[PDB]
């Protein structure tokens, strides 16, 4: 999940679960998912409260209710919410369907509404995190998060004076939550490849051009992608999502080969063609080497 898909979520609980009393709560016995709390406290804690409104910063996800501790739900590489009561809804991966298992056996959050209304977060892989703080922005890892990719753009010259300094490729650098938050493996493939920047050039090697180039294709990614409320489906058909999880060789697009280029761990789907790596030669070597710091 990125900043598109845990900010449809934060849509959907607005949708139908503000202003409703939490009637009965199940938080799930896994004390590596549910950090720095026991399940019962969790539960005593946040029964009979009501939810006012759903927060999101980065890929985080927070519950603001009447009175705090408030519930936070850090994603993962699988975290989901779902939402079970009304039949009609405008987030679809959000909806349950009778033939799923209800509350989930992934369930890790899980509150009763009033109207019938119930809520849960689930976690296959069990990399998520889930906490109760009495402020999730003031503490970790919210509070180290670097400003929201949607909520706070850096003007193009504030975006353009921080890569001057930053002494690492820009693949990783966009991926590290600490810089900018929100942005993950498929909005760091399209927004470089939209701004004709390789993986492994250096950020602080970054001409004002080319900032101003990725600061654009950031901008045109993550509002697009929320606009349609993370529904891939409706991707415009020229972004190298679509044809990015291809197998190598009948991978193209807009006619353009893209191959895989995996530096330090990290897969990045680019345009050879389009997205050329520039610098004096022992600058580009050091990049394609800097996965040994």
């Amino acid at each position: 999940p990125e900043l598109p898909e845990v900010e449809a979520a934060r849509r959907a609980i607005e949708e139908n679960c503000l202003g409703k009393k939490i009637k009965r709560v199940i938080i799930a016995d896994d004390n590596k998912v549910i950090h720095g709390i026991s399940p019962s406290d969790f539960q005593t804690s946040i029964l009979g409260k009501t939810i006012i409104s759903a927060r999101r910063k980065g890929k985080n996800l927070w519950l603001e209710l009447d009175s705090p501790p408030f519930p936070s739900f850090q994603f993962g590489m699988a975290g989901a919410i779902y939402i079970k009561g009304v039949a009609v809804t405008k987030y679809k991966r959000s909806a349950v369907k009778d033939s799923e298992e209800w509350p989930s056996k992934y369930s890790k959050f899980f509150v009763e509404l009033d109207d019938g209304l119930e809520l849960s977060f689930t976690d296959k892989r069990r990399f998520a995190k889930v906490r109760l703080l009495a402020n999730p922005t003031s503490v970790s890892p919210i509070s180290e998060l670097g400003p929201d990719a949607l909520l706070e753009p850096m003007t193009v010259d504030e975006f353009a004076e921080s890569l001057a300094k930053k002494k690492i490729t820009i693949k990783p650098l966009l991926l590290d939550q600490g810089y900018i938050s929100g942005i993950g493996n498929w909005i760091a493939d399209e927004v470089l490849y939209q701004a004709r920047i390789h993986p492994l050039q250096t950020a602080s090697s970054l001409s004002k051009e080319q900032c101003e180039a990725l600061h654009t294709s950031i901008k045109e990614v993550i509002e697009k992608a929320v606009e349609v409320d993370a529904d891939s489906s409706q991707f415009p058909s020229n972004w190298i999502f679509h044809n990015r999880e291809k197998k190598p060789g009948k991978a193209f697009v807009d006619g353009k080969k893209i191959d895989f280029i995996t530096a330090g761990g990290r897969t990045t789907a680019y345009v050879p063609e389009l997205q050329k790596l520039y610098g004096k030669c022992v600058d580009k070597l050091a990049a394609a080497l800097e996965h040994h710091h």
